[PDB]
């Protein structure tokens, strides 16, 4: 039904439209984040060496950040913009606050989750700091775990970048 990631519509940590579909062509690494998680650190750590390491290929990261974990998402936007912008120099976007599960859960997530299942073929993220791989036509291709390192998402990521 719904072919891509392009064709849902999201909205920036500023609360506007974001030009989504400047990232079409090209993969992305997608991650649901928290501020006051245990893959906080970790998590903002290896989507940033990530992102500057292929930045120049027309690779991204967004970040959604999530309060459904044992609400570690609590503040608002533009303390979300400050607090990762200061500790981790992460220069991706950062999305709206959203719901990744449930009755409000994002189209975007459903789509992605339905895309590529957890374990045992299971949709609900579990966690902060789970993350989705996009390929070029902005198609779904892994799920990686929270903790998931630089090296794992690596390996698909090279492949895919090395592709079209």
């Amino acid at each position: 039904a719904a072919s891509s990631i392009f064709d849902f519509e999201v909205l920036d940590a500023d609360h506007k439209p974001y030009n989504l579909v400047q990232h079409k062509g090209s993969p992305l690494l997608i991650y649901n984040v928290a501020s006051k998680c245990g893959y906080t650190k970790g998590g903002y750590e290896t989507a940033t060496t990530l992102y500057n390491k292929y930045k120049s290929q027309g690779f991204t990261v967004l970040a959604f950040p999530c309060n459904q974990f044992g609400g570690q998402e609590p503040g608002n936007e533009e303390e979300i913009k400050e607090f990762v912008c200061t500790k981790f120099k992460a220069e991706f976007p950062i999305m709206a606050k959203i719901n990744v599960n449930g009755e409000n859960a994002h189209p975007l997530y459903e789509y992605m989750k339905k895309t590529k299942p957890g374990i045992l073929k299971t949709k609900a993220i579990k966690w902060n700091f789970t993350s989705f791989l996009i390929d070029r036509d902005g198609v779904p291709v892994e799920r990686f775990s929270p903790g998931a390192s630089v090296k794992d998402i690596e390996k698909k990521l090279i492949p895919l970048l090395e592709s079209t």
